[PDB]
Parts: C-alpha cells; structure tokens; sequence
C-alpha cells in the first residue's frame, strides 16, 4: 500500500523468575523491573540473546539455577544458537537497560520459604 503507518511486531520477550531455598523453581513474570527483586535471580530472554540475572541478596541455589535455566532456554530451545550474558545488579548490560528502561532501586522481596 501506499502508506505504512502501523508498527511492525517485535521479537519475544520472557522474563523467568529464579526463586527458592534448596528447591528452586522458575517462573514466568511480567517484563518489567518491578518484577526484579534483589534476593533473587532472573532470565531475561530475548530470542538470540539470554540475559542472566542475580541479585545481591540471591543465593547459591538460585545463582546455580540461573545458569542451567539460561543454558536450558538456549540449548533446548534455541538449539544452541543463542548467546548468554550474566550480569548482576547494577553491571547490566545496555541491551536490558533499553527493554527494561531505567533501573531503579530494587527491594530485596520476600524470604525464600
Ligand atoms: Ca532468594
Ligand atoms: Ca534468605
Ligand atoms: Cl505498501
Ligand atoms: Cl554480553
């Protein structure tokens, strides 16, 4: 047509949460800082590139199983062609900081149960 004025799709975007004590699951949650709690670690995965999150206050259970959910999401899904980058609070790389906007302070969330 002679005018294009609707915005074209953008590529997936997931957020997983990384939570527990000694048995720690993944979550899917919304992709928004507000999700981000600085006790535990998150997956930000946008498509060929995986972003590793752990927070200050994360514990070694959850930093462990942030790294197999990034692998996971990359080698079983992606078929291995994906890059993961891990980072942690206030070293996040400038591609989250464009999906994710300013970062602000982040509050520590609730005691692993
Ligand atoms: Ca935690
Ligand atoms: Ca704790
Ligand atoms: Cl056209
Ligand atoms: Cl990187």
């Amino acid at each position: 047509g002679s005018h294009h004025v609707v915005p074209n799709e953008v590529v997936v975007q997931r957020l997983f949460q990384v939570k527990g004590r000694r048995v720690v699951r993944a979550t899917e949650v919304p992709v928004s800082w507000e999700s981000f709690k600085n006790g535990d670690c998150f997956i930000l995965d946008l498509g060929n590139n995986i972003h590793q999150w752990c927070g200050s206050n994360s514990n070694r259970y959850e930093r462990l199983k942030a790294t197999q959910v990034s692998k996971g999401i990359r080698d079983n899904e992606r078929s291995g062609r994906a890059r993961v980058h891990v980072s942690e609070e206030g070293t996040e790389p400038e591609a989250m900081l464009q999906v994710l906007g300013p970062k602000p302070a982040l509050p520590a969330g609730t005691e692993d149960t």
